């Protein structure tokens, strides 16, 4: 993660849950937004080819118990050929802190919908005055 | 063996071993004959490259270990080179059944040259009356 998303992380769980000490909730914070971010993607369009690679793995040993070596040296190809493609797949990893996907994250923590998200706390403790006024009426 | 060299080991073993009976007497006649054309040649000149072969043998285990197919292709195909180079040399055996070395086989074992071998026994009945009366002086 690159240090913007970092600080902003910080920044909201210092702001957010007070209830907790800073290092661990700021570490918990990044856990669990990694998490997310997994967005429960699979993994069978990889192991499919897994087992693919076992099956032809087993048949270049079956051929090398024969001593048939074009056979063998042909299932070693195709061994790397899935390989390197399996490595292909494998970067093929999503790459995208946000400090909104951050905020997503916090919403799910406490349920509450952050209307202008990083504010600063200058801009929140007098922005609160009209929260709590416009939910109520009058008794200024 | 032909059977000429067969029948002519029986007409000799007959009439110049009496003191042993027919059946093992003809047999072993044989049996030291066989013995003497092996002629006391050697093996090595096929030994030597069944040492080659073990140490080619070796050798393409060791690229088989490494998975280099070629290699062990090139090995199997000079094993199966030098396999069958032996077999021809293993050929190479001489096969001469001669009467003439049954006879040679008779006096290595009797110390007796024979001057007309295969001689009937008819003639033999009279010419050993010469054979003894030359060897002596008159007293016919």
């Amino acid at each position: 993660l690159p240090d913007e998303v970092l600080k902003a992380a910080v920044d909201y769980s210092v702001q957010y849950i007070p209830q907790r000490s800073l290092p661990d909730k700021a570490i918990d914070l990044v856990d669990v937004t990694a998490a997310h971010l997994a967005a429960q993607h699979p993994v069978t369009d990889v192991h499919a080819v897994e087992r693919e690679i076992e099956t032809e793995k087993d048949k270049q040993e079956k051929a090398v118990e024969a001593e048939d070596f074009e056979a063998a040296l042909n299932y070693k190809t195709r061994i790397a050929e899935l390989e390197r493609k399996i490595e292909n797949h494998t970067e093929d990893m999503k790459v995208t802190a946000s400090v909104n996907d951050v905020a997503e994250s916090v919403e799910r923590m406490t349920g509450i919908p952050v209307s202008q998200m990083g504010a600063s706390d200058i801009e929140r403790l007098k922005d609160m005055a009209h929260r709590l006024q416009d939910k109520v009426i009058g008794q200024d």
